């Protein structure tokens, strides 16, 4: 099983910086829109579905930092989670060998409100295969804002 970040090389588990750019000024009462499938794509390594992967966002993920006083949510294959996770989400199968954009979405309702280059959010998700022991990977996306949020 591997990953990708916006078309680079291919990541089979660990940490990634996953850089993504915000809304400048935000309304109070507003959601600000985080699109996760635009910059994250996952796929099978052997294809056809003969060893299908099984992949879910993991208990504690959470925004990072002061991000933590916010509220948010996080739709992860077509249902939507609280956001810091307190449950593990649903599985998604990967099966395929064509590169499949991770269903994910994040949703952050919050002067300076996210600083550039600030960490926003910790996303633990884990894949374990069909078969055998399942080759379980970890992998964190660590999202980061490439710009200032600023209320008016």
């Amino acid at each position: 099983f591997s990953c990708n970040v916006d078309g680079g090389s291919s990541i089979g588990a660990g940490t990634t910086s996953v850089y993504v750019n915000l809304d400048p000024v935000i309304q109070p009462g507003q959601n600000l829109v985080v699109d996760l499938s635009q910059h994250i794509s996952c796929w099978n390594d052997y294809g056809g579905w003969y060893d299908t992967d099984h992949i879910n966002l993991v208990q504690g993920s959470a925004f990072a930092g002061s991000l933590q006083s916010y509220k948010g949510s996080l739709y992860w294959n077509n249902v939507t989670y609280p956001f810091p996770l307190t449950t593990n989400t649903n599985v998604l199968d990967i099966g395929d060998k064509t590169p499949m954009p991770l269903p994910l979405k994040l949703y952050i309702t919050p002067g300076v409100v996210i600083k550039a280059g600030e960490v926003i959010a910790r996303i633990h998700m884990y894949k374990i295969a069909t078969l055998g022991s399942g080759n379980p990977r970890n992998f964190t996306w660590n999202i980061i804002s490439n710009n200032s949020v600023v209320m008016p």
